[PDB]
Order: C-alpha cells, then structure tokens, then sequence
C-alpha cells in the first residue's frame, strides 16, 4: 500500500537486495582471478574507475552536447566532462588547437557510427580491414586485406583497390592485426583518392597513449576508440577530430569542419543523455593512463606478447607475421590441422580464455583457423615475460591435448567432444592453471574479501 | 622502469587515485539530495543497482548474442543475462511463448536503431511523434504525426490520414513530453490499415507500464523498446522486446505465420556491439527488474502518478495552464505562453534555485516546461510534498515574471535580474532546507563529504 | 547461300517482304477510320510527320548531346536545330530565358532524366495522384496531392499543407484525367514556400498550351516536360523545357543568381541515350512543331476545347455526372458511380461498338475518360461530338440493360454481350458514322481495306 | 476555322515542310556517298521503314504484353504477338524456356527496366568499363571490370576476384568496342560463385547472335537485352529476353521456377507513360522476320569476314589492332604506336566522308572504333573492305604528315587541314567508291541531290 522506505529498496546492499545476482558476481570475480584471461579486448580495470563508474553519476541527465554551463544542475557534470576532455587530449599528447575530443558516446561502436554519420552521406563508400555492422548496411563497404605472404596489410593492393573503388572514408585499425600501421602510407592513399582517413584505435589506444606504437593522430582526420581495452578504462567511447587549418592539397585557408558535425551526430544519437558515470570513470582512467606507471605497463604488455610469441614459436607454432609489435599474437593453427574453435573450447575448459580467429587463407568464416591471444589483462595482474612463458607452456599443453583428442576421437565436433568428458589431462591442466592464476594480485576488487575463496 | 604494483594503481580507492573526480562526484552527490529534481527523464536508482553497475562485470567480454553457454568463460554472465531476460518478461507480465527480450543494447537510442535496422531496410518510411538530426531521420524516411494544435492530445484521425497517405513501414508511439496515456488499440488499427509495424518506445513510462499503472504497449505493439533508468528506476541501459510465435488472424496472411523478429533483432543488436555489451549494465538491470517486480514498486508507480496529478492540481489552482489540463502519467507539461514567458526563462531561474526542469515545446523557442515526478517521488515525497514543490514552482515563475517585467523580455536584458537577487537566494535557500528533509537512495547522505 | 542483293531485302516494300504485318497495319488503318477514337492521349498525326518518322533518319547515330557542330552530323544537327527553335517558337518562349532538349525517346524517359538532373536519389517528389509503380516512386520519395473528393477540383489548400509537411524538393503538375486548367501561380507560391522546384508534365495539353488556349506552365514552372503525340499531334517523342539565364527576383535568393538546369538536363539526357537518340523522331517532331505554330493549329486547339465542352454539355443534358461538372481542356471525366456501372463495363461495351474510351478512377475505376483531340483532327465539330454524345448515351443505356437482365457480376454481365443485336446495331451505326470523316496520315484511296 | 484535313494531314513532307524534306534528302545522300564505319549504325530495310512510318504511331496501348486480339487492340496485339514469337524464333529460343518483352522504347530504357525489375536501388552491379554517368551508376552501386591492360582480352581471373570481393547482385556482359567474343560459360561460373544474376546486353552483336555467328548469351545468362538497330539491322527499339520455367540445379534451391516475367513486364509497363511505340514493334517484327532469313545468316558471316579482312589489311600495313584482330563486327584500332589521338584520325576521316568513332584503347582516346555492319548492308565484301583499309591507311598517312608539318596540339595541327589538296583528293575517291554500291531503305535513283 505505502511505498517501501528509501533505506529498504534504495540503500540496502546488493548482497541483501539481490542475493542471486550478488552470488553470480562473486562467482565471476573468482573466475577473473582464478584463470588465465587472454581475451585480447579485455582488461581488468582499477578500483578507482569502478568506483566512479558505480556512483550517483548514473542518475544525472545531461543534454548530449559538450557541457560548458559550469553552473546549475550541470555544474559538476560539466567540470567532470571538462576534465575527461583535457585528460584525453593530454593522454594522447594532442594540442587542443589541432585536436578536439567528444567523450559522450556510450561505447566505441556508436562512436564510430556517429563519426560516419557526421562526415558521410548514406551509401558513401568505405574501406576497412576485412570489412554485418551498420557500417556495411548503411554504407558501401569494401575490405582491404593483408599480403598473402607476409601477413602485413598489403599497401600496394590497398592503394589499387582504393583507386578503383573511390571510398569517401578509409578506416585504419583492426581487432586481430599483430603489427603496427603505416598511417603515412594510409594518408598517401587517402590523399590520392580524396578519402577521409579515420583510425579506430580501440585495441591499442593504451599503447598509443603510452607512445609505444605509431600515433594515428599524426596522419588521420578522425580517431575513435573504445576505452576499456589496452587503455584500461571503463567501457565507453571517444571521438577525436582534427581542428583548425587543413594541410594543403584544396581551397585557400581551409579549416577542418569536423567539430560541429561530430558533436551534432553524437548529440542526436544520445537520447536520454550520455552515461555520465562512464565519463567520470573515463576521466579517472585517462589520469591513470597519463602516469609513468602506465607507460611501463604498456611496455610490459608489448614485451609480454613478444615473449609469449617467442615461447610458442620456439615450440614450432606459427604466428601470423611471425611475431607481434603490439598487445596480441595471432596463432595460426592450420599447420597443426586444428581449428581455432577446438583450441578455444578446450582452453576454456581449462580456464584459459582465448578467441578463435580467422587467419588469411581460411576457407570459411564458419571455421576460423587461428586463435587470438592478448596480453593486457594478465599484464594488469602483474605478469611479466617469464609468467607469459608459463602461459605459453599452458597453451602448449592445451594445444597438445587438443591434438591428442582430435587424433583419438576425430575432427568432427561431435566426435571431438567425446574427449572432453572426464578427461584427466584436461582436469590436470585446469588445476595447474588455477594454482598459477592464484599467485597474482587482482585489480578492481580485493581478493581477500571475495565470497568464494580457495 | 617497472610496473606499479596492482595494489597501488588497481586497488587504491578513487578518493586517493583521483581526488578531483572524487570531489566533483561528492559535490554532485550533494546537489542530487539538496535540491528539487524535476527532470522527467531522471531517477535516483538504488544502491544495489549501483553496486552491480560498479563491479567486475565491467571487465567481462561477451560476444553480444543472447548467452546460452552456461559453461566456461561465460558461465556466470550467461546466468546473469538469463535472469535479466526472465525478470524482464516477469516485470512486464509477458509470457515467454509470446514475447522475447534482448538486454544487450548499450542504451535506449542504439536499442531503437538496432530495432529499426532489424526490421527495416534503409529509406523505409517511418512515422513517430514529432519525428523530424537523428539517425532515424537520416537513414530512414520519416514523417511526424503531431498533437492536436488546440487540445494537445494526439490527433488520432490525422495520424490515420497521414499513415494512409504516407504508408510507413513502421509507426512509432511513445514520446518524451506527452502527459497523457496512449491509445495503442487505435495505433494498432491504424497500423493494420496501412500495413505498418507498430513499435513503442516506452522509455519514459516503462516503470508505470510494468506496474500496470498505464496502458500496456505489449497488448498491441509488435516491438517495445525501452531505456531502463527513467520511471523504471534502473541503470542506464536498453532493452528490446519483440513478439514471438503465431501472428494474429489477419486477412491475406499466409497460414500459420509466425513472428520473425527474434533472429533479426538479435543479429542487429549483435552487429551494433563491437567489443561486447556492458555486462555490468545487464547485471545492474537484472537487479532493477527484480526491484520493479516487487509490491513496493507498484506503490511507487501509483505515487508517481498521484504526485504529478497533485502538483498539476496545485499549478492549475493558481491559474497556471497545463497542456491537456492535467496528466495521466509521470509528468506535467506546463504551458507558459499565457504568462508571456519562454520555457528557457523558467528553466534558467529554476536552475539557479536548485529546481531542475526542462524547457519543452508546446502544441520556435519553447514556450513550456516539462516537470517529472519520478525522481523526487523516489526520495519518498508524497502529494503534499509535491504541493510544496508546486509552491516553489509558483514562487520561481512569479520571480521570473518579476524579472521580465523589470528588466525586459529580451534574453540579455532578462539575465540582469538574475545576478545578486535576494528573492533567488531566498528561494534557493528554502529549496535546500526543504530538500534536506528527505531520504535519498543510492548512497548514504550521512556518509557524504559535503555535509549540511 | 550468299547475301540477298540490297534490292531484294532492303528496297522491297513491306507489302511484299512482310505480308502478315502489312495486312495487320492495313486492318488497323481501317480500324482507325471506322470507329470513334475517344482515347484522350491519342491523336492522328500528319502524313508529313509520318514521312519524316519513317525515313533514313532512323539510320543516323549521333552522340546524344544537343548537336552544335553542323561533318557526318551536318544534317542531323540542322534538323535538331530547327526542332529546338520551332519548339521555342511553338510555345512562345524567349530563347534567352528558355532552352529545350529534344533528344529523349519519349515522355517517361524525358521526365526521368529531368528528375535525375535536378534531384538526388530518394529526394521527395509530389505529384497529382503520384503513387503502375513508376521509376519516380521507386528511386525517389513520392507523395500524391489530390483533388477535393467532393468538387473534383485540385485542393490547393491541402496541397500547400501537404507540401509544408512533406517538404518536396520537386512538385510536379499536370495530369492524365484532370478536366480543368491549373493554377500555376498558386503552385509557384506553394513551391516557393517549401523550397521546391516546380515542374509541369504538359503531355496531354501541350497542343492547347502552344495554341495559348489554356494557362501556360512556362509562366511559373522551372521545367516543363512533354510527350509530343497527344494534343500536340506530333510523333511519339519527348522534350524537356528548362529555364535558363538569370533567376528572377526571389526572397532569400542571392543577387545575380542564375538558373543551372541546362547542363544538368543535357548530361542527364545524354547519359540515358545509349546508342544515340531517335533522330527520325526529332525530324518528325520538327515537322509537327512547324505545323503546331500555324493559324490552323490554333483553330484546331479551340475546336478541341469546344468539342469537349459540347460533348460534356450533351452528356450532362441526359443526366450524366461529369467530374467537376464540365471541362476546360481536351477531355471529359464521366462519373459512372450514380449509375452503378463500372468503368470496365462501359469501356468494354464501347470497345465492342468501335468506340474507344478508357476506364478512369474518379474522386474498380468508376469512371471513363473521353478526349476530343483525335476525332477533332478528323474534322469533327460540336454537332458531330453531340452525336458521339448520343452514341455514348446509347452504349451506357445498353450497358445498364445488360446488367439489369444478367447481373452486376462480370461473368454474369459478359452473357449479355453475346449475340446482342443492340450491340451489333450500335456497332454498325458507329462504323457508318466514322467512315465518312477524313483521316490524316495516310490516303484512304490507297488503303487495302476500303470497305 | 479549321484547315481542311487533307491540307495539313495528308500532304507529303515536301509540301508541308520543305526545310526538313531538304535536310533528310541531304542526309540520304550523305549515307550513300560516304564511308560509314560507325559500329553502332546500320542501314535498315525499306520494309522496316514503312512499318516504322505508319498509322501504328497513332495507336495507344497499355504497355502490358497484349492478349486481347479484339476491339481497339485487335491488330496491335497481333502485331506484338508476331513480334514476340519472331523474336524467340530469331534467337532459337524455346517459348517454354524464354520470354521476351518488346515494348521498351529503346535499348537504354530496356536495360534500366530490367535492372528495376530484378534489383533494388543501390544494389551492386558489375559490367565492362562501367562507371561509379549513366542511370546505372547513379541508382545502383556499380564497379567495372576491365580488360587485361597489355593484351586487351577480358581478364577473367581479375573479373573473378573482383566479383568475389565486390559481391554484385548483377553482372553485365556485352560491350561497345570489344573486338572479341565473350566466354559466357566463365561469366556464369563467376556469377554462380558469387550469387549474381547474369545479364547480357547484346546490342552490338545481336545480329551475329541471331545468326549463330558468335556465342549465344542465352546458353548462360538469366536475362538478355538488346537494342535492335545495330547488327540486327532493325528499327531503333529495345527488347528484353528473360528466362522462364524450371530453374537449373542449384545447391540450396527448392525443388523452383524463374520469376522474371511478371517483374520484367511490370517494370517495363511502369516505364511506358502514354503507351509503347507500337510502330517500333511493327517495324521490329519485320526486322526479325528478315533476321531469321537464310540471307541474313549470309549477311552475318559477311560482316565478320569484312571486319577480319579490314583488320588483316590494316595490320599488314603495320598498324596495331587491340587483341590483334576481331571475332565480330568491329575492329578497334590502337593508334598510340603512331603518336596519334583518336580524335585527330576521326576528324580527318570525317573531312573525307569516312565516319569513324574515336575510342579509348587499353587520358584522350588513343584509338578508333570501326564497324562493318553498315557498309556490309550496302553489299560490300572482303575486297571492298580492303579498299576501305586503303582509304583509312591514306587518311592516317595524311594525318601523320599534318602532325609533323604543323604539330601535336589541335590548335596548331588544325592548320594542316585547311587548303589540303590531299584531303580533298581522298574525299573524292571516297565518294566515287561509295557511288558504286546499292543502298537499302530508299531508292538512290529517286533522291533529290543527285551526282
């Protein structure tokens, strides 16, 4: 009849209001620190970020335009957003006269689409790596591909394809490319065909901020990013855009027209307001990302991926491009006669989380031939090159086990699956993974206070 | 030289890692519980939802397809999303054989655009209330239907006549400033007459819908979308509900037709989810949907409606004019044109008095103000408190009119009477004294940094 | 074997090379003589036009831009130059304010090149009863404006209200079955209020327009398209007229603004003429346009309008209902609903009686559209159109009888259309009537089927 | 009052319009007193011209395929039905396997109606040398495939990779200047491996195809479109062939009929405002009857032998041909080895009554396109096409001299063309050589402008 008291519904902890969800989060906390997390797009963010994320900021509606009022109901939100904006420019070593940033998109993908909406008309032609996204529904997409021999982006064919196809936009960035990007060559191709040049640096934005990979800002018109990957932030989106005078190519005294179009495109995608708690949490992560500690983290992420890749190749496994210059290694399993799904499935049963991933020369996108392995998340748990060699040995045992099950039971998934049940070798591997994982600290929550202990 | 230990960067609380951001959040925490929050799209959600939001779920990648693995890496998020889905159907009294729900969209707006992508091709015709800017207007062909220019109600006849002429593939109902309920039956008849899909964006009133305090869109609409932080009192997140199973008897329809939304909506959402959903939103939303299904939430929803009614009765008793002369939901739309005031003038002055409202068009610069009850109600306010809010609103517009009668109707001229104004300072102080009397969900006023 | 010599395949007349087709054309020549041709879009063009249509012009390729060279195109260019200048002269247009492109194959592709030249794909278009789902409704975004459902006149206030809400980039005026003139001024005011281009498809009334017997669209429209075989009495061919030169004073228009239609229309037409225009249509149209500028053509246009009025006054005197209760142009829209007869029933009964009309929707199509241009061209005047009025009255009287003795269902009604002496008598009466009028375009003295 | 009907309507063109009469007579002379090497041109038959210029131009029909055979459409429907059955017969098509729509005004609108029937807007299309500015590139997403840059043959491997990356909904084959036959087998392979419909626009060689002198696209394509005036030697008109009946064995295909017919007819009908050109359909029926004649087969074979023989002659003088010769009606002459633009050769040939088309070779056009169909219809044979070869050799020779004596920029180069006795001498031999040959379509003996 009457309402519940505010203290009952509104101030009672999750543990009491919703024991089922609380119990599942606790089980997920334990999962995160009792296995080996090699999903290349995942990180373990800081408690500070998580605290800004889960705060009263989730209550605040704001318009979806860059705030400037700095008074009234938006006084503190506007200040938080101003901090997010400047810390963003600062993290990527950008001059505010030449670069602006919008931190309002909910996530990377709506940020990308808002950017496409700002600068393109519907059906405009777009080229990206292996490019069904809204990108491909509402625009005319055509992929460029890696060189069949080297695994690097085939820049000559990129230029020939762009000249034949005439894209209004060329997208840099990938999810599974283990090398850096020749943004200069991309600029040259884009200039030869009249295209805008945008980088989606989602995966390596943390390496970018740490100046451990080439900066797309040197040559790209627009740079978008999701913020939770190597950046180690909340799940949020950002759009960087050039400001001021255009380099010459073009009418006299041309200035970039990106700012208003992008702000309006984002604004019009933000019905009900942005996630101001994400902006607040992103501000915290951008501060942490500008620190000397974060530069060292980013060097360790690269060093860790290199050391895992050296361990794997030393056992005779094949890496796409024969190594890595970033946070991940792409492992080609075709020379073993294995599918990425099989290795991913058996790894998962041992609490090692990887992603099956297509490799060049795959027949069907239904059966990818590789696995993708990233270092950000376990590096954040404090792992260094030697720990990543142990991870290599865990992976070596998992793939070895996968070969044995396949050879014993068959390559058809139905037959392959027979070797996964009551398999002591799997159970032994899984136990070793848990003992190893349990050796490391965990950011974002206190393992000491977890509900499910060892 | 070496990495910071996990302890240092990773478990240190926000107050030490980032005092500036910690401070601004504390100031914002004070603003939320020391003023009068009438933004119709705002709520104050529960501490429990916030604890789920701010948890290790933010680290978990998932593919962006409805989870069914229940083993391995996704074991626990699959269970969480599964509870979110089932609790969603329960909160809105839906039978799983008839209705499915997708809880993966980041927010309401990409939830809507994914719904449109699933069932429409580019350039298909759409009509909505005041639908033009938005991606909806850019990639589809949109024509607005409108409210009757004298009653403020939706003109159902002109809607039918536009629909018959324009032939939309999709008709959208739901809106942000319409103070009445929706004749969804009529919308269904109009949609059936022209062959349109019928979609409700129930964002603002989903709380009342789940509590069965307003008309259920689900009776008549093919798809219902929602943002979950307004009347529903959840996190900021999105859901897409869609019909499943046999389509109703319809002339010329192929025999044994079944709805085909599920796969199309699932693929469109998945293709909009690069890097995965916000699994912390899904967990926080499963907490809100459990709270929405409580007996206390039905009573919250009745109270929201009663509070809006009673604030409206107070305003009209003072001779103010409300669009349609009352409300059937959580808001009141205040027509300020007979006062010779613009909505921005009241919004501005109110803002300076810690009363947050929204200028809003009525029936080009908006001549009205939208005022919502869900936020203040959530702090426990009842009708008599909304009459006190009414009196605060009455003082603010009285002062607004005084400023305009002394300094002028032009904007720069009006902005003068807003500096060093004792009436403003008196209202502000009184609003704060009043606001400090009420409980506040989500955090503990007691443990706040900036105390009274 | 070897090739037939040129003379055997290439110079032998049609009557020998293809007797079946020859006989078919001769039977059709006879059908055209021995019936009352009331299809409002038809005419009987001149032998001179036909002689230029069927000439060696059909062999000539030209690149498909307005010929300006006057070489291998020396003569086709001069023919086209005459065609353009006669086009301007026939419609009383200053060659400094108007240009005309005469290369489109027909009216439809002319309109679509016009749209292609001034609009982007999916741009919004409004036309009369504009949805047959044409390229206009598929590649652009179309929305009809309509006639007042009670008076049958165009509802100019709903038009404006619809255009303010829909915001067309292009408003098309002109119709196939509208029996009144067009307030182009009001159309311009509506188009100006909503930022729309204004185009008139004057296909049906172009002959009346040239003779200045109806309002001229050129006073107010940006573009004017037309097919040339209707009231204009020419070959089947298309033309696009467009404003050129400085734009006239317009609120919110930059000073010294110019029209920019010419090169976009030319390129759009050129891009649509794969393998070149139909230069025999251009020569034939040149002839028709010369004929349309004559004092005889003005009197013919007056007579077309007098004839449609006289027919309308006759049918109304028998108690029939016409949409808008009359006509101001070449046609009459007969509302058959007060009688319980469908357009198809009246249309089929007339067709059996050698009277060719078209079922037409009115404010199953419940009306018939009847036009005066074709019979007027055989020399018929008002008294002769009143006799057509009587033939039409008899045939609807006979249709109402078949439905009254056999039923309003189609299969039930077709019964009465079998071995009906009344139909046979009406058919013979129409035939004896029609046979006595002259026939342009060929010599009845040389026909194969003179009886 | 109105003119008497006979005065405006039955008088001949020479009386009504002496200006246009004169121009057509001059053009008739230009056609029989020059060398006409436009590969898209032919000289159609008098019999075709008589059906083209007939009372058929007066008849309105709906634009749906005709089936009435009674009343107003009695004879038109019979003409159309003959046209359709003769079209199928001219290309040896089982009427259960193939349908044909004969009402498009011309080739280009036939193509667009085809695309409108089977494509949605923005669907991807691939064709040879396509753009990304026809209505095709404007309303669909087009990407070209190209010929091997060094050999000039279609690069079928790059065609395959391009189609697999681009995923067209429609692949178009056919070309305007490709001097070789088409591997339709390969094209159907490529289309199946990428899910595409396969359309052939056979405009240029449909004459060769009907006579089975080149590969039949009907073996491998879903839809075949054509204009009818080229090698087919008919009227300027268009034709859409579409498959009917059982679909061929496909992997995930229900146990499925072709679905083109109703979609094609509706698209064409929706493009036919005011009705088809029924005189074109009549004239086309004549052309198809003539195409299925044993002499037409001899004509087709002769067109190729003339193209070949002119190729071998120019090649034996040192000139380079794209692909080193021809398998059809044209040769494409690569003039880049001479430092001559196509325009410079076309210009000088034109001053000599030799009409050729500058053409882009494998960025001003680097060669010229030469066709055989037109002069082969005037009866010319191999020895004569070698004489053209010699005329052409003299033209290029004289052109090279002017470029040496005056320069490469047209401004300077042009001075060589003034007061050029060699040019004048060549024109006379051209004209004298032309006068030796018959001409179809009109009697040379009866022209106004005699020798």
């Amino acid at each position: 009849s009457h309402m519940d008291p505010v203290s009952v519904w509104g101030n009672t902890p999750l543990a009491t209001v919703d024991p089922e969800i609380h119990d599942l989060i606790e089980k997920e906390k334990r999962r995160q620190c009792r296995g080996i997390e090699l999903i290349a797009s995942e990180n373990f963010t800081s408690f500070a970020v998580i605290e800004a994320l889960g705060s009263a900021l989730t209550n605040k509606y704001s318009e979806g335009m860059p705030g400037n009022r700095y008074y009234g109901g938006n006084e503190y939100i506007d200040q938080i957003e101003n901090l997010c904006r400047s810390r963003a420019l600062q993290a990527f070593h950008l001059d505010a006269q030449s670069w602006g940033v919008n931190v309002q998109p909910y996530s990377g993908s709506p940020a990308n689409f808002a950017a496409y909406t700002a600068v393109l008309n519907p059906h405009d032609r777009i080229m990206g790596l292996d490019l069904i996204s809204a990108t491909s529904i509402y625009f005319e997409s055509l992929p460029y591909k890696v060189n069949s021999t080297t695994g690097y982006i085939d820049y000559d064919r990129l230029e020939e394809k762009a000249l034949d196809f005439r894209p209004k936009l060329i997208i840099c960035g990938g999810s599974a490319y283990p090398r850096d990007w020749d943004y200069k060559r991309f600029r040259e191709v884009a200039d030869k065909c009249g295209a805008l040049l945008l980088c989606d640096m989602a995966h390596t934005s943390g390496l970018v901020a740490a100046q451990e990979v080439n900066s797309p800002f040197e040559y790209c018109d627009i740079v978008t990013t999701t913020t939770h990957k190597s950046l180690r932030g909340p799940r949020a989106g950002m759009i960087f855009y050039r400001k001021g005078p255009k380099p010459p190519k073009q009418p006299e005294n041309a200035v970039y027209d990106f700012e208003d179009k992008i702000n309006f495109a984002v604004f019009s995608s933000l019905q009900g307001g942005p996630h101001n708690h994400q902006i607040g949490a992103l501000a915290v992560a951008l501060k942490q990302a500008a620190s000397p500690g974060f530069k060292a983290y980013a060097k360790q992420v690269k060093a860790n991926a290199v050391a895992l890749g050296k361990y794997l190749m030393g056992k005779g496994y094949s890496l796409v491009t024969g190594g890595t210059e970033n946070h991940l290694v792409l492992w080609d399993l075709r020379p073993l006669g294995l599918t990425g799904y099989k290795v991913e499935k058996l790894c998962d049963l041992c609490n090692i989380t990887v992603n099956k991933n297509a490799v060049f020369g795959d027949s069907s996108a239904l059966a990818p031939g590789g696995v993708r392995i990233g270092a950000p998340a376990m590096t954040s748990r404090g792992l260094v090159e030697k720990d990543f060699e142990q991870i290599g040995e865990f992976l070596h045992r998992a793939v070895t086990l996968t070969l044995e099950i396949q050879k014993e039971h068959g390559k058809l998934l139905k037959d392959f699956n027979k070797g996964l049940v009551n398999n002591k070798a799997i159970e032994d591997l899984k136990a070793d993974v848990e003992k190893f994982s349990a050796l490391f600290d965990m950011p974002g929550f206190l393992v000491s206070e977890m509900k499910y202990k060892d």
